[PDB]
This record gives structure tokens, C-alpha cells and sequence, in this order.
């Protein structure tokens, strides 16, 4: 039920330990006015400041002026902050306004189309983006809805997705959640408290080339679909050498325990474990941060099953990029299809009071 | 607070403390075999005791054969029980199979079109209903899942809606949880304490006319789009006028305190609880146990998101229908669109460990 912290030389949500919900939104920007969107991300910073505390935005969710709408839309009334993160990132589209070309940083790589891709374009993309976090479903809407209310007329909502369960670990002290195949997911990720990790492979460093940048990271968003029906037949040692870990204690094969180190040359050579272990791509390695979804039925007579694969890097292409290359050939391909793709420049932290998101860039 | 008792002389998930999270899935049946049927419901009722204690399915989600598919697809496994409760029911459709048209009770009536109904078909009717309802929403989705694929063959998915109300790790039980208009929603309810209130308006009676269904219940689903964006651009009076209800404290117009008594003449003609009110409609009383939906958002931008509205109660007739023939009027009527309706029989309990759903109309 407690806060997390807003300001910081990064923002929250990347480190921090996973929150149980997601409500993700991708916004496409609609005022061609430099100083209109500037003063936007003030508001929209002094909301956060708010939200993340567990205040109602503005002047309140009643008590004002009969005659005017409320300021807070008011159903966090009465609410504990819930761990609330509120992080948000700068899509490539972007770079296309407010004279902000030359700026785009390199490590702001266009994905390449991969093998088996089939990209929705109307839930890919954004010029801009919100990662609501928290533990409480309401609280994230509501610190959505917010945010949309106070951009009317300036940012609209492109695309958003919403994550009932985490299937993402910052902290291995604590369980390792499963995701709808059944497996734990998230036992060798990044740590919160690795801080040389976290300096190695997620933060940008002034020295990577863009300054504005420094203390922020890089957001791929992978809208993955799961092909349940055909998982579902499939035998449990199939489902195990898919992975190179066993099911129930989710140790890598031959191995007694869940944090044993894989021993990579006793699983298949197309094991997802094997193919996207750092060993197996020149040490790449990634902080993933994501969401279990369902969205309904299919039409087909099935639930509809996904992931909403969330990877934060230092640098695109030398994160998600090698790692997805050398999935082509992973058996976990059988299984999953990508439907939904998006890549994000995340700012550095809000640094205090006076500061507000992308300061740095504008 | 850990698991509810599965067995009962009604069905969990009616008057059981409401959980924080909601899976309701419809059903459609795809066998003409009464017997085929019948067997898949002893099956998904052992399943269910398993489910509902915190147990996997069948001989477990790991360990078993290697080249045989796991009996539970293994997403529980690490989770508590969750207070998950498992509520089946059976909708009007059912009863055109397996020789039951004289068996479909009179209290299971099909709904009127209302003024301003906008039904998805697709997302409306159903053959049968489980409702899975618990503290975790894995929990939730993991029973439906595992049901559908035991099911399979058998039956199919027609439809599916997951939901949310409070999170009870961080808010308090007593407190009433708001809606997404910002409004505290469930005020003025029946509450699971209130037997003689149940009795009387929630459970069937053997002299109701339908034997097999004494100790059941009748749910009606509607799926309620909320427009969102209208209802925040209305001033902060235009929202609690909607009502009668202030926002802050959800008082009664006139009124210090949420839980003080309506005094329905203070309220305009068209407020929300004025219409509802027992008194406006000869005293037709509901269980509402329904769960606020964010799905995402449209192709205008908009937000998805509004109220899963389930209603129990003794007969259709005499709960769900004179109530909402009487909104036909209301002021929040503005702001909120019917998008998926339906309708089922939930029949009584499951007695002891070899009783089954669906025992006391298949015989
Ligand atoms: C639906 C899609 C996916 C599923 C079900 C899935 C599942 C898993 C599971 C069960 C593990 C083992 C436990 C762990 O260490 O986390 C794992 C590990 C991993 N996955 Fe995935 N994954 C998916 C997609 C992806 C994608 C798209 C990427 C990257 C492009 C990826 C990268 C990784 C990495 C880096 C590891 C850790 C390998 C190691 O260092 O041991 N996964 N995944
Ligand atoms: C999105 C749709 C709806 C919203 C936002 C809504 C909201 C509310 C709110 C805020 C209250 C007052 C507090 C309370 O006592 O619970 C209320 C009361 C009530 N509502 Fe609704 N409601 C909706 C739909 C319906 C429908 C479809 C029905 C029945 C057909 C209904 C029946 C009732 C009843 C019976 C009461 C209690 C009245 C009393 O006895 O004081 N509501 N609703």
C-alpha cells in the first residue's frame, strides 16, 4: 500500500519491484505547439507528483465549484498510493515535431521486422508513452484517466493495454511469478538492488553520445498472443524442453533448484532459455518488466491469452535487438505469435520539485 | 480469509464476502449428448473442489507421465487459495437440449428490450455461466481456463469479462468501494448477514413452482459501457444531481452520512437511486455483485471501461425487470449504454463430496 518515490536521478517503475497491475497507454501528440506540449508535461508532471502519493489531482474530487467538473475524476477516492509508478517514455514519431529531429537518439532504434511478426499498426507505435504500475487495477486507471483528461486537446490515446498479473521479477527474494504457459518467468532478470548492473545493461551514460538521455533507459513493448489450444495439448516434456527449465521448480534441466545456474549445453539448441541467455548473445542482457493479458475470447470458442513483453535496455540495439535475432529458430516460436510492437526513449528521473518530465530534452 | 467452503446447501459466490477480482465466462454447449453432459459436469465438479482449496486439477500441473499433457496447466501453482468461488449457471438456451424445454423455469424469463439497449450479440447469451470470483485474478483466470479445456470437445467459450472491485490487501472490508464514475457503489444492498433478506428476495423456494431449483438463485449480466469522457466533462452538481448522492461522501441529498436513509422526495425525479429504490418499484429488492470492467480503449481513443452488473434474485420477473423498466427515465441514462445482457438459472448447491452441479435437473 505504500508510495514509492517520484523523484530520482531515474524514474521509478524500471528498478523497482514489480507491481502486481499494468495499465500501459501509447498517446499519439496532436498540438503542433511547442510550448503547449511543454506545459503539458508540467501538468501532467505536477498530476504524477500527486497520483504517486495517493492525492487527487488539482484541487480535489469535490469540495470545488458546483457549476465546474471535478479536477480529479475521483474514484482513487480512499485509496492507499498502491506502490504506484507512473514512467514515461518518448516514442521515435516524436522526434518529427517541435523541431526535435536532431535530437532522436541513436540508441532509439527502429525494430527490424523479425520472423513470424504480424503487427497490428494501430496498437503499435505512439509518439509518446504512460506505464501506470501499481497494485491496485483502480489506482492505474485512474492515474490514466487523469492524464488523458488534463491532455485533452493535445495528446490523444493511440493504443493501451492492460496487465491483470506481472510475469516479471526485480527481486529475487521473493516468488517468481508464472506466466499463462505455466512456467515461472522472470528468475535470471536484473535485480533492483544490481546497481552495477543496472549501470551496465539498462541506464544510459552521457558517454553513449546522447546527453539528454543520461539516467534514462530504452523501452521495447512486444504485444505477444499465445497460442493456448496448441500448448495445451502438448506433453509436459515438450512444454519443458521448449524452455530448458522444468515446470514445477522451474530449475534449468538436470538441476535440483530455481536459481541453480543453467547449464546451457544440457538443453535442446533451441531451448528459449538457451537462445536468449546473455552467454548465447555476446552478454546482451535485459531488464524485463512484463504483464500476463487476456482480452476476451477469440471469436474461435477460446479465451484469448498473451504477454505483454516489456523490456527495458541501455541501448536497443544491443539489448532487445540480439536477443530477438537469435530467437528465430527458439521452439517457444510454435507457440506465440508478436501482434504488437512499440520502442520508447524513457527520460531520466524527475530530479525534484522544480523538475519535470523531459526537461532534459526540452 | 483464506478459502471459502465449497459445499453448501447453495452455491458459493452469492452471499460469500465479495472478492476483489472477477473471471465470468458463458458457455456454449456443442454435444446433443445428455449423457456426454452430464459426465462433464461430474468432471468440472471435482475440478472445482480441487480449484476452490487451492489444489491443481486432476493429477497435478507436474510429475506426471512426461509425454502425457499436464492435467492442470500449472499458472496457480505457487498462489493461495484466494477466497476463489466457482458459480455456475444455466441459461435459457440450455433447455432447448437434452429434452428440458419442460423443465426451464418460469422464474428464468427472457429479458424485454429496453429503451436504449445496444446489444453485441456476441457478447450477450450463453448456454451456461461460470463465474469465477477471487482475491487473485490468476486464481480467477486459472479456474476458467482449466475448465474450458476439460470442457473441450464439449463446450466452447461464447464470451468472457474480467473484473475488479476493491484490492483488500490495502482498503478496509467495511468500506464501500466506488465505481469508476467515482461514486460509492453498493450503498444500500443485501448483504451475505441478512438470511431473511436472502430468503426472501435472492434464493428460490420449492413453492415457487420449480422443484430442482429450490436453493438456487437467477442471475442477469449486463455488460454497461460508461461514457467515460462525457461523464467527466459534467460539473461536480450535474454528477451528484444524477444520483442523489453527494461524491465525497455518497450522503443522501439532505443528508450527513452515506449509510443515513434516503429521503427520496430531496432527490430530482430522475435520479439514479431515486428510481431504484425499493420504494419506486413495489419493493423489488436485488443483490447486486457486480465488478467494474477496464478492457482498453476503443478506435476513437476512448476508454473501455464501465460496470459488469450482476443481479441476484428470486425470480427475474419481480427483481431485475421492474427495476430497470424503471430507469427507463433515469438521469444517468446520459452517460452509460447496455452492451451485453444475460440471463441464467443458478441452481442449488453441491451438497457433499458426491454431489455434482447440475444434480438436481439432470437427476
Ligand atoms: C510469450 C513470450 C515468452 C515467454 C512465455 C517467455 C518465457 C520465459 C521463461 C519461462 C523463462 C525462464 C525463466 C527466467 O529466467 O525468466 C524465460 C527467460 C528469458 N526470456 Fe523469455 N519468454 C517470452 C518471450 C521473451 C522474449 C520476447 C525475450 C526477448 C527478446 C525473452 C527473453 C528472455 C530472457 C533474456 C530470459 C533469461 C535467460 C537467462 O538469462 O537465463 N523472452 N522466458
Ligand atoms: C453503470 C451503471 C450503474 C451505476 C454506475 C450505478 C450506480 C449506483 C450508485 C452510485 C448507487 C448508490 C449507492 C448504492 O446504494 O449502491 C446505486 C444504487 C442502486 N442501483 Fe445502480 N448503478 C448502475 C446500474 C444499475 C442497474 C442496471 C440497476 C438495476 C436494474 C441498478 C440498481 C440499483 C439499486 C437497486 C440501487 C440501490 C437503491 C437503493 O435502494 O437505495 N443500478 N447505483
Amino acid at each position: 500500500g505504500s508510495a514509492v518515490p517520484f523523484h530520482g536521478a531515474h524514474q521509478a517503475g524500471i528498478a523497482t519491484p514489480v507491481q502486481d497491475r499494468l495499465h500501459f497507454a501509447a498517446f499519439d501528440v496532436t498540438t503542433e505547439d511547442r510550448a503547449a506540449f511543454v506545459a503539458l508535461l508540467k501538468e501532467w508532471t505536477a498530476a504524477a507528483r500527486r497520483l504517486t502519493a495517493g492525492h487527487a489531482v488539482g484541487e480535489g474530487a469535490y469540495g470545488g465549484l458546483p457549476e465546474a467538473p471535478p479536477d480529479d475524476t475521483g474514484e482513487a477516492l480512499g485509496l492507499k498510493p498502491s506502490r504506484l509508478t507512473l514512467t514515461i517514455g518518448f516514442g521515435p514519431s516524436l522526434f518529427t515535431r517541435f523541431g526535435l529531429a536532431d535530437l532522436r537518439p541513436e540508441a532509439l532504434a527502429d525494430l527490424p521486422k523479425f520472423p513470424g511478426d504480424n503487427l497490428d499498426r494501430a496498437r503499435s507505435g505512439g509518439d509518446l508513452c504512460v506505464q501506470a504500475c501499481a497494485d491496485d487495477p483502480q489506482v492505474a486507471v485512474h492515474a490514466i484517466r487523469n492524464l488523458a483528461r488534463i491532455g485533452f486537446g493535445k495528446v490523444v490515446v493511440r493504443w493501451s493495454q492492460l496487465g491483470f498479473g506481472k510475469t516479471s521479477s526485480t527481486t529475487p527474494d521473493k516468488q517468481t511469478p508464472r506466466n499463462l504457459l505455466g512456467f515461472k518467468d522472470g528468475t535470471r532478470n536484473i535485480a533492483g538492488t544490481e546497481k552495477d548492473r543496472l549501470d551496465r545493461f539498462v541506464w544510459a551514460a552521457e558517454k553513449d553520445g546522447t546527453p539528454w538521455m543520461t539516467g534514462g533507459s530504452y523501452l521495447v513493448a512486444r504485444r505477444i498472443r499465445m497460442h493456448i489450444e496448441t500448448w495445451d495439448r502438448a506433453s509436459l516434456q515438450e512444454q519443458e524442453d521448449v524452455f530448458g527449465r522444468d515446470k514445477g521448480e522451474g530449475a534449468p534441466v538436470g538441476k535440483a533448484k530455481e536459481r541453480d545456474e543453467p547449464f546451457l549445453k544440457a538443453m535442446k539448441p533451441d531451448a528459449h532459455v538457451r537462445l536468449a541467455h546473455p552467454d548465447s548473445n555476446g552478454g546482451a542482457t535485459l531488464l524485463r518488466r512484463g504483464y500476463s493479458f487476456t482480452d476476451g475470447t477469440d471469436g474461435l470458442g477460446r479465451l484469448d491469452a498473451g504477454l505483454f513483453f516489456l523490456a527495458y535496455q541501455r541501448d536497443i540495439r544491443t539489448g532487445f535487438v540480439p536477443v530477438q535475432r537469435n530467437l528465430a529458430t527458439d521452439a517457444l516460436n510454435e507457440f506465440i505469435q508478436h501482434v504488437g510492437s512499440a520502442v520508447f526513449a524513457v527520460p531520466p528521473g524527475v530530479r525534484d520539485a522544480d523538475d519535470w518530465w523531459g526537461s532534459t530534452l526540452f
